[PDB]
DNA sequence: GTTACTTCACTT
DNA sequence: CAAGTGAAGTAAC
């Protein structure tokens, strides 16, 4: 009911290309999903509040990971994971669910290397 | 066979 | 307890 709240109302494009299965394509892996997903809540605030993945800086962005999980179709562990190894640096524990992110070449406009 | 995840049942 | 570990798996390429 909530997913289907949260990608009932964000595009298909978007629900699709979170949908897709990560391959070598630079655009099916989690960073770029993770950036067009916060380019996109940048533009949609309501969406944004509710499902919690905001840019609090050029280069530093909140999440709800419970949420940002969901959305994205991963549980919360594998969520973590991808963070963990894709070199995602916390910058904040968990505050009523809101963790605090930064990722070297990962801003408001560019998402660097693989 | 490779790659880029993905998941689970713990542990910390 | 939120987040990491180690072993095992999946499927597009
Ligand atoms: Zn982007
Ligand atoms: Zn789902
Ligand atoms: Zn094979
Ligand atoms: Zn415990
Ligand atoms: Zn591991
Ligand atoms: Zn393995
Ligand atoms: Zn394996």
């Amino acid at each position: 009911d909530l997913e289907a709240s949260f990608t009932s109302r964000l595009p298909p494009e978007i629900v699709a290309a979170l949908k897709r299965k990560s391959s070598r394509d630079p655009n099916s892996r989690f960073p770029r999903k993770l950036h067009m997903l916060l380019t996109y809540l940048a533009s949609n605030p309501q969406l944004e509040e509710e499902i919690g993945l905001s840019w609090i800086s050029d280069t530093e962005f909140k999440m709800k990971k419970k949420n940002v999980a969901l959305v994205m179709g991963i549980k919360l562990n594998t969520l973590n994971v991808n963070l963990r190894d894709l070199a995602f640096e916390q910058l904040q524990h968990d505050k009523g669910g809101w963790t605090q992110w930064k990722r070297s070449g990962f801003t408001r406009n560019s998402v660097f290397e693989d």
